[PDB]
């Protein structure tokens, strides 16, 4: 629920996909 991990870390498919943040 935090949202930290699904792509916050820099390795997922959250909203970015290929960690572009």
């Amino acid at each position: 629920a935090g949202g930290t991990i699904p792509x916050l870390m820099x390795g997922c498919g959250w909203l970015t996909g290929l960690c572009v943040r």
